[PDB]
């Protein structure tokens, strides 16, 4: 079968917390007074919730309201205690309220307001400098969360939000986060696609906090190259071939073997020979001054086949590209 393996830090956290940390189908929720909040539009819909801005009439401030469609009561647990968890954490979104909708007759969680600009013009605007801070403010979070046991899952733009006029910053949707136990097999069918690890891809259940930093690897690569998303697949078979043909089909095979995994047969027509690229081929005219050395290795240490030896959020922290980040 297929070799297990094990976080490289961070490993135990949950095994020596008390129970009730983890433990998320026991936790009592405490619902909060439902007629405090007044709905004031509509701001997205998915799969799962709508989300709404709202008004806490206790104390007229803007909160955000997320109404869940109906979904098996564990996986809602599961999200209101790993956000009781983190709250207060850097950079992570402050849940302020739970309280049962009347309509849906389903939880709504109500969070803190961000006064943000969508990911796809802001993109657009932000210099070489401010995406090595938001990467930074980034890593608080996703390290914060790692050293409390749980991985996000889903990191991408659409859940990072900012108020640049503050240089505010807050990893939402937690909705798909996990916590970490050692040789614990999880689901792969989480993240969007264009941010899915290669152990997602090759249907490797053992995975860890590791996926988050090729996530964010997959947005930084985006952002410094002007090319989004990165890796542009057209189904998760196409966005194994997208990653393969940047990094090469005998490291492909090198992290498959390594794990005693094998690729499902439906690649044998699909996946050819490549060579693994150096990054500077990416770069022109228009994306250089988002590029230096220090990005590149940067890059490069995030986006590995091998989960275990992608750079750590903490380890990121300390890479020479955040030296020019005015630190506080
Ligand atoms: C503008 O300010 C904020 C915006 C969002 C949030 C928190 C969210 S939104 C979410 N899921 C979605 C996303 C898209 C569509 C949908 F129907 C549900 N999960 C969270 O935690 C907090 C804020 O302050």
């Amino acid at each position: 079968g297929p070799v297990p393996s094990r976080a490289r830090v961070y490993t135990d956290v949950n095994t020596h917390r008390p129970r009730e940390y983890w433990d998320y189908e026991s936790h009592v929720v405490e619902w909060g007074n439902q007629d405090d909040y007044q709905l004031v539009r509509k701001l997205g819909r998915g799969k799962y919730s709508e989300v709404f801005e709202a008004i806490n009439i206790t104390n007229n401030e803007k909160v955000v309201v997320k109404i869940l469609k109906p979904v098996k009561k564990k996986k809602i647990k599961r999200e209101i205690k790993i956000l009781e968890n983190l709250r207060g954490g850097p950079n992570i979104i402050t849940l302020a309220d739970i309280v049962k909708d009347p309509v849906s007759r389903t939880p709504a969680l109500v969070f803190e307001h961000v006064n943000n600009t969508d990911f796809k013009q802001l993109y657009q605007t932000l210099t070489d400098y401010d995406i090595r801070f938001y990467m930074y403010e980034i890593l608080k979070a996703l390290d914060y969360c790692h050293s409390m046991g749980i991985m996000h899952r889903d990191v991408k733009p659409h859940n990072v939000m900012i108020d640049h006029e503050h240089r505010k910053l807050r990893l939402i949707d937690w909705g798909l986060a996990e916590f970490y136990h050692p040789g614990q097999e999880y689901n792969v069918r989480v993240a969007s696609r264009y941010f899915k690890g290669p152990e997602l891809l090759v249907d490797y259940q053992m995975y860890d906090y590791s996926l988050d930093m090729w996530s964010l690897g997959c947005m930084l690569a985006s952002m410094i190259f002007r090319k989004e998303p990165f890796f542009h697949g057209h189904d998760n078979y196409d966005q194994l071939v997208r990653i393969a043909k940047v990094l090469g089909t005998e490291d492909l095979y090198d992290y498959i073997d390594k794990y005693n995994i094998e690729l499902d047969p439906r690649f044998n027509d699909i996946l050819g020979r490549h060579s693994r690229k150096r990054w500077e081929r990416f770069v022109h005219s228009e994306n250089q001054h988002l590029v230096s050395p220090e990005a590149l290795d940067f890059l490069d240490k995030l986006l590995r086949y091998d989960h275990q030896s992608r750079l750590t959020a903490r380890e990121a922290m300390e890479h020479p590209y955040f030296y020019t980040v005015v630190k506080d």
